[PDB]
């Protein structure tokens, strides 16, 4: 359920396919069910947090369906951003 | 949402009255309305995290309600601490 933030702290910098998206969950947490994955990127579409387009099938990859983050999206990014800087001030607070 | 979290954290040490409750999370963060903590108080006492009882008339503060935490809540403050430590690392990663 934390999926959807990390999808669009990925798309951020880059737009990207399924296995860029994946690769970096992995990489960088100690998360990722593919299926997970898959349910949470249609989710976003649907709530124009993120917008899918195609590559070339004669394009260095095939073709792959990537995921640009929107101007909603990135709104989105931002608020969670300052929301967790004030959550983790708390928390450290009564949890540390 | 959050206050659930900070009330058992200021009840490991000591159990407390509302004031020192309300004072403890003043003085730690930046939150909290009076009513949003007997609001709490209660539905915590409901799902039996804390336990209530009454100082005596002729005590130095007069008669007080006092909560203790109980087992459950123990063990609820200890999955708390595991789940920030756990999301606290993931957030800092992607939203840092």
């Amino acid at each position: 359920g934390y999926i959807d933030i990390l999808i669009v702290s990925i798309l951020e910098k880059k737009d990207c396919y399924g296995y860029e998206i994946a690769k970096q969950v992995r990489e960088r947490s100690e998360f990722l069910k593919e299926g997970t994955m898959y349910l949470a990127l249609k989710r976003m579409e649907s709530k124009n947090l993120i917008k899918s387009y195609y590559s070339n099938e004669q394009s260095s990859g095939g073709r792959r369906k990537y995921y640009n983050l929107t101007n909603e999206g990135k709104d989105f990014l931002e608020i969670k951003k300052q929301e967790w800087r004030f959550i983790k001030k708390v928390m450290n607070q009564f949890l540390g």
